[PDB]
């Protein structure tokens, strides 16, 4: 009954990384991106002290901490400046990187309009409003709707992209992200939605939670999540933004969506009474883990990572892998002799995220799958004792390895499989299951934003990623197509003709280094060429010349009259086959400031 | 495919209603509720003002307040005093209600333990949190999970009760307690859970809201929903909680539940782009309706009365009746209808994050006495609504609700929906059916002596006023002996009437033909009666020689006793009785 979900377009931004290209070159080199708090966020010296005796002190002066928390470009989302100072930065992030993720799978907001997509963020409240109250900053209309009410960020954006599906904050605690996931997943299966847009964003903008939860006792003195260490002492704080786009594999595979990989089941459940209320229950985790394996109906052998929710507290990580063996085994009791399977934490990277931690641990598991590479999980030189994997199928991952195909009793290789768990503080536990996917001529290269900042922003983008040779010659086709059909089009418009990446570079740096033009490249503006759009539409005999043009491929004639807003169907310039769509960067938003007025 | 959903449980406290009993009363006086702000919350005169020009000021002075907002029973569910102060009233307020809805239903606590039950509450920060950083209070360890993360609540409930479904705070805004029904149903039908309890809680701790929303153009300048009405321009703001147990319909006609009422479909979606971010859509409500209606398959000229999200708002009302209209003409076209419409909030105002729940359990109350109440303030109706080519008549009296009848002549079920929509988007649509259908030994327990004495002249009161009969006295029984948790402080009598209970029941609160007794304190008794297949037997031949007397004698001390044996194959129905009275000891913000 389970249909398969497809994970086709993602983004995000973490401490140390601006982008998912920049998370995993961190990921790669083993990197620690935890950092002192900034004294733009408080004065860690300040609030600095015994949690355990001192008033409203604490000694955790750590956090991962993500640049640009105070940026957004309201103007594109149709939100006035003014509104803007506002409007919660969590639904800023959300609004932000959902665009971003519908970008990276080459889905157009027309293409969206009208649909029954689904909105799961785990997002909200994080002290945007208590900024306000410090301030002694007046009570106004604007605040209710702008950081009173969590909701209101993934209803904002169901607004902006006009869809209709179940729109939702999802907050679990450490779980929300990978419960978001499992609701949409869930949704895509009843009918509730078609596709669904899934994520989660966390902001540390006061001081008050690691007062807090220092004194609670949640937190490492070290500040590192020290997972799977003899050390391990506690979790250290991060900020953060993922989302993933999510389609039905069926759909997915027919439409031409490029995949990073296949959800093959999910479970979320609660650990009941457990020895305090945030004890974790190993035995609450196994069923998890084992109602997910069955869901998906695949061979625990062949499972060979696992991204543990793994915070680094002392009782916690072993609580954790007793929950793995127990599952393991069940599910062995009901294909790959010798099971051997990796487990390590991004937790050990980049803190936790919390509301973000979850989907921050799928994108992880997802460029592993996307680079066959298990990357270091760090600070466990000296594994905890508690652990005791010899006699089991699993290991740490204590150094970067290849992340090697399995075979079954047949001789053909299997797709990589992981899970992933996250499990909230208040018992709200999730685990989802993760299997890799198995797969000249000129053009018109098109590129829109805004205004011709952001024009000029895009061109250096597309630059930037075909100077670095992301792409080469064979896939100019399918960056044409994703541009054509798999971006808005907006006012500000260029467009230039190549048949090599080569050729393409080249055009691209005129347009960029001045000016420079001599006529290489096509430049206009949608909205100062109206009536010829409208001749070029509701005229029979126009339609069937531009029709003409496109099959005969006319492609410098076509760029022209693109950059002036003619509607151009793109699709008739292929055949029935039409090119994948592919993976290429998202809108370059102006990084402009709105906090409290 | 669809597997309905019977509601075998509720509880709920409203403005001007300490329980589900009298707010049927009010709702059948057609009484207004809403009153001034109470000055123990804040004092409105100090805030007052013009909200169009005055900084920090408000002309809404205006809410639907409940009693007991502050007040828990912690050691209940094993709380330190000290901790409590911490704990949200959101919190408390949930684990309250969650366990009388349990308790209505007569499931115990024992049989819960283990079991995959869901929780989906609409819930989230109404300022508690706010009261702390006001008063510089300082911050504490036990703040992360007394009242920064709302999803301890429900969280903390599914620890207490032992259940591993999913347990969640549903947060849409407005739509958030009927979305949480959705959510629960929904969980039911694709295996995430067997069982849920759902509902809402709302708070009104501080003047921010009032004043932000005021400031936005939410709030009536008059402080009522005169919803439907030519007056409409607002809504009032109010306090409430409610919850529903929820089983398959299947399990609990097997298990002997009693039943307020099936769900045959729900639904939830986004308006999408609208006017403005905060505007209803009236094509995005009608597809909504369609698909419950659908999902229920039931001919929509069978439906009867519509509980509206109706909060009272010029414009939003009308959009309400044009989303309604256009369903019902699109689900009879895909194939002398009659339908009432009204709205709660007349009565109470918008409980925003209990909005949903409230507007279900009224709807169930009007199914039980086959009644529609009036729905107030509404003796001119807004022009907009443009009812007359239509099923649908605003019910401005109240009046008997009448069953209708199929072609082959048989009588209809009662019928009805119930519409809840966020101002962020977010709407849900439910749909629910009418379900249609010697001496015993009586007992209570309770944790102490003074709440043991309260259960009695609960149940005191309720055969009074005449809730029971003769007929009822073995359901009663039945209950109360497999339906409630085993407390320490325990009652028992042996009676064969209603009267005979009254009067021993009125014995023991006098302070006097009971028995009477503590189980922690007989360990001996329990030593000399437990665990032995001859002593087995001896209560075997106690139970079939109905030695009540006896058998009560024991069970006070705390032996175990196995009260279904004293009956046949076919238990009698479980029965709503009073739930647990607890203490109402005062929390709050510590010094």
């Amino acid at each position: 009954d389970f249909e398969p979900v497809a994970i086709v377009g993602i983004s995000g931004r973490f401490p140390g990384a601006m982008d998912i290209d920049e998370f995993w070159k961190n990921l790669e080199e083993g990197k620690d991106s935890i950092t002192e708090v900034p004294k733009d966020r408080w004065d860690w010296r300040e609030h600095y002290g015994n949690p355990d005796t001192d008033v409203n002190k604490t000694d955790i002066k750590w956090g991962g901490f993500i640049d640009g928390v105070a940026e957004f470009d309201p103007l594109f989302f149709g939100i006035s400046p003014r509104e803007a100072d506002y409007v919660d930065p969590q639904q800023r992030l959300l609004m932000t990187y959902v665009w971003k993720a519908l970008e990276d799978a080459g889905c157009s907001p027309q293409s969206l309009s009208g649909t029954g997509t689904g909105i799961f963020i785990g997002t909200g409240n994080t002290g945007y409003k208590d900024l306000f109250h410090r301030a002694n900053l007046p009570i106004e209309g604007h605040a209710a709707t702008g950081h009173m009410i969590p909701s209101v960020g993934p209803n904002r954006m169901s607004y902006f992209l006009n869809i209709h599906g179940p729109s939702e904050p999802v907050e679990t605690a450490c779980s929300s992200s990978l419960v978001a996931i499992h609701r949409a997943v869930t949704a895509m299966q009843n009918g509730d939605c078609e596709m669904a847009i899934a994520g989660g964003v966390n902001t540390i903008l006061t001081e008050e939670a690691h007062i807090s939860y220092s004194k609670a006792g949640m937190l490492s003195t070290d500040g590192r999540c020290k997972t799977f260490s003899a050390d391990a002492n506690g979790y250290v704080r991060g900020e953060g933004v993922g989302m993933v786009m999510l389609k039905k594999l069926e759909d997915a595979e027919r439409d031409g969506n490029h995949i990073y990989g296949v959800i093959r089941g999910t479970a979320e459940n609660h650990g009941g009474r457990a020895n305090t209320l945030t004890s974790p229950n190993p035995k609450a985790q196994a069923d998890l883990l084992v109602r997910a394996y069955r869901q998906a109906d695949i061979d625990p052998s062949t499972v060979t990572y696992i991204e543990a929710h793994g915070t680094g507290t002392e009782l916690g990580d072993p609580i954790e892998i007793n929950g793995l063996k127990a599952a393991f085994k069940e599910l062995s009791n009901m294909d790959v002799p010798d099971h051997r399977c990796g487990i390590g934490s991004v937790k050990s990277n980049i803190g936790h995220l919390e509301l973000a931690a979850g989907i921050s641990g799928l994108i992880k598991v997802l460029l592993q799958m996307k680079h066959k590479t298990l990357v270091k999980s760090l600070h466990c030189e000296t594994l905890n004792p508690y652990l005791q994997l010899t006699d089991s199928p699993f290991y740490i991952v204590q150094e970067k390895q290849e992340w090697k195909s399995v075979t079954d009793r047949d001789g053909n290789e299997l797709p990589r499989r992981a899970g992933i768990s996250s499990f909230g503080i208040g018992g709200v536990n999730a685990h989802i299951v993760i299997e890799e996917y198995m797969p000249e001529q000129p053009n018109v290269i098109v590129l829109s934003a805004k205004n011709k900042s952001r024009l000029i922003d895009r061109a250096s983008q597309l630059l930037e990623v075909i100077r670095n040779k992301k792409y080469t010659d064979q896939d100019l086709h399918r960056i044409a197509y994703t541009l054509q059909v798999g971006r808005e089009e907006m006012d500000e418009r260029l467009a230039c003709v190549a048949g090599t990446m080569q050729e393409l570079e080249e055009k691209l740096q005129a347009f960029v280094d001045g000016k420079e033009e001599t006529d290489e490249f096509f430049r206009g503006q949608s909205h100062r060429n109206k009536e010829t759009q409208t001749i070029f539409t509701a005229d029979e005999d126009m339609a069937l010349a531009l029709d003409a043009w496109i099959r005969k491929r006319k492609y410098a004639k076509l760029a022209d009259l693109w950059v002036k807003g003619v509607s151009i169907q793109w699709n008739t310039l292929y055949g029935e086959t039409k090119p994948r769509l592919i993976s290429l960067p998202s809108y370059p938003f102006a990084k402009d400031h709105y906090w409290v007025p």
